[PDB]
């Protein structure tokens, strides 16, 4: 019964950065005798085991047939922007639309992050975000890979949404 | 009506690398005004337009939620292995058990594909792979990205047996 999270946003927003680091940070060998070596690998994010997946739209995966199978899978949605790519956040509404639309749904767990917020370019303000995440109900926050600011509060959070979910 | 084609294979055999070269050499832009900026990049493989995705199990991928959504997706699938890496040409058959599994099917299109082939340092030797494609009934056909050898007969080679499984 693991949690499956699934990190959706524009090419280049750091989508695997935020996953890796989470990764490297919380990764843990566990001892199960059922399978054939007998160890494996798992991610414990507060407190529960997750799985985690990347949903890119753009570059290799404009030929994907896989898009809405994530967002079928998927039970939990980091929505990343970066804050020096306006372009990127005015894609995260059309990404959200289409998730609520795959899983037929007005309540999907979401966390809105706005990454690379080390950078002295800021193009998207916090306000802008904090309204966009406001109307959409779900948390929002910035992150940093470079400096490691809000990685692992953005995951811990999805984390929290997806269990209020699960608990209704 | 695009084929979905999906590479299967142990980490580090060359599934991107295929799948990069088979784009590099087959994509087009193709006019669509119903899409938002008009134009839309497609790969087309014998007449056909074809999704491409790769499944890949271990790294990253030993935390992902996803892999029977691609088997189950997946149209045809290119199994891979590299001819210097024995343990990746063991790990064929538990890969297509999967795939028949999740699929519920005995008719499955599939290639089976020697990567690598370029390379001096071989343990495995092209009758060990001709016969595990003949118990599977399926073809079997060496590659290499760095002499280009055999790269687009294999995906060729899908095609044309996707195609058949949907004339049956
Ligand atoms: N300054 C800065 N660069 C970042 C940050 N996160 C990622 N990057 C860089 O942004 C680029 C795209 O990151 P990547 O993880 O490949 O993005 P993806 O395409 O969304 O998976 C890479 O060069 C990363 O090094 C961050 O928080 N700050
Ligand atoms: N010599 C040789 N190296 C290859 C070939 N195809 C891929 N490689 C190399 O094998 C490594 C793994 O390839 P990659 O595509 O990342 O494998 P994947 O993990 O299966 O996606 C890389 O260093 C590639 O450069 C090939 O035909 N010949």
């Amino acid at each position: 019964t693991e949690y499956k999270l699934v990190v959706v946003g524009a090419g280049g927003v750091g989508k695997s950065a935020l996953t890796i680091q989470l990764i490297q940070n919380h990764f843990v060998d566990e001892y199960d005798p059922t399978i054939e070596d007998s160890y494996r690998k798992q991610v414990v994010i507060d407190g529960e085991t997750c799985l985690l997946d990347i949903l890119d739209t753009a570059g290799q995966e404009e030929y994907s047939a896989m898009r809405d199978q994530y967002m079928r899978t998927g039970e939990g949605f980091l929505c990343v922007f970066a804050i020096n790519n306006t372009k990127s956040f005015e894609d995260i509404h059309h990404y959200r639309e289409q998730i609520k639309r795959v899983k037929d749904s007005e309540d999907v767990p979401m966390v809105l992050v706005g990454n690379k917020c080390d950078l002295p370019s800021r193009t998207v303000d916090t306000k802008q975000a904090q309204d966009l995440a406001r109307s959409y109900g779900i948390p929002f926050i910035e992150t940093s890979t470079k400096t490691r600011q809000g990685v692992d509060d953005a995951f811990y959070t999805l984390v929290r949404e997806i269990r209020k979910h699960k608990e209704k």
